[PDB]
């Protein structure tokens, strides 16, 4: 199933547990934190529906929100789990190698480790030292050097 939408069968409110709050570009937030599990209380403290949750979701109804059922609560790709950014602003890319760690698809990869991964924080403003970015095999950041990208935002990874 590529559907990634979570249906809800009764009107129970979602008690999201083992999550972390980070602030999203919009008023939803991200969790950063692999393991999460969804609970439903509705008139007792008795649970129904549990599903599962992985890394990087977005939530489309806040914790403790009474969800009228039959409508999604959260949403993630289910092809691939995003990398937060925890620093907003500019991002600082270190050792950006043209013809060797470019792959034209603007959308561009990182780096390649059989080829050859250099980490640096996201800068404040422009070029500003504020975090390690982790670059794996046929990671691509589709965002270029000073794009002001806010916090909770995130470019296609492109999964190996």
């Amino acid at each position: 199933a590529a559907e990634s939408s979570i249906q809800v069968k009764n009107k129970g409110s979602i008690k999201l547990s083992n999550v972390k709050s980070v602030v999203n570009s919009s008023g939803k937030l991200v969790i950063t934190s692999r393991n999460t599990e969804l609970k439903l209380i509705d008139e007792f403290g008795r649970t129904k529906e549990s599903y599962k949750v992985p890394y990087g979701a977005v939530l489309a109804k806040g914790d403790g929100e009474q969800v009228a059922g039959g409508e999604t609560v959260a949403n993630w790709d289910p092809h691939t789990m995003p990398v937060i950014t925890e620093v907003s602003g500019f991002v600082r890319f270190t050792d950006m190698i043209d013809g060797q760690t470019i792959t034209r698809q603007s959308s561009l990869v990182v780096l390649d480790s059989a080829e050859r991964r250099p980490a640096l924080k996201i800068v404040d403003a422009q070029g500003n030292d504020v975090a390690q970015y982790f670059l794996p095999g046929k990671a691509i950041v589709q965002l270029e050097d000073g794009v002001q990208i806010s916090s909770g935002d995130t470019l296609a990874r492109i999964p190996q």
